[PDB]
């Protein structure tokens, strides 16, 4: 499937992944592309922090809205 990643700078970039994919994975993707370390960033979805070891599938059932990820920065 696919997911939309909303950066803090106001930029939007789509990500291709599998529902059985882990978070650490989706992270490794965004990292490699934006050079952002999982430490300086926090993943927020539906007001719930993504577990460093869960699958999107768990987050697929709880499809309250559409697939959109908000990137939070520790700085500022």
């Amino acid at each position: 499937m696919q997911i939309f990643v909303k950066t803090l700078t106001g930029k939007t970039i789509t990500l291709e992944v599998e529902p059985s994919d882990t978070i650490e994975n989706v992270k490794a993707k965004i990292q490699d592309k934006e050079g952002i370390p999982p430490d300086q960033q926090r993943l927020i979805f539906a007001g719930k922090q993504l577990e460093d070891g869960r699958t999107l599938s768990d987050y697929n059932i709880q499809k309250e809205s559409t697939l959109h990820l908000v990137l939070r920065l520790r700085g500022g």
